[PDB]
């Protein structure tokens, strides 16, 4: 799985996390460790880390 879509709406609290909404596609090239992966909205255009469990499978 490389693109995802969020289960729940994220604000960001610092500098590298990435807000997103409820239903929004990301694209994630790495999510094999960590409870924060990198990710790309693909409505956005932002990019930065988003919570492991926030995001379901969507390819």
């Amino acid at each position: 799985v490389t693109t995802f879509v969020a289960l729940y709406d994220y604000e960001s609290r610092t500098e590298t996390d990435l807000s997103f909404k409820k239903g929004e596609r990301l694209q994630i090239l790495n999510s094999s460790e960590g409870d924060w992966w990198l990710a790309h909205s693909l409505t956005t255009g932002e990019t930065g880390y988003i919570p492991s469990n926030y995001v379901a499978p969507s390819d």
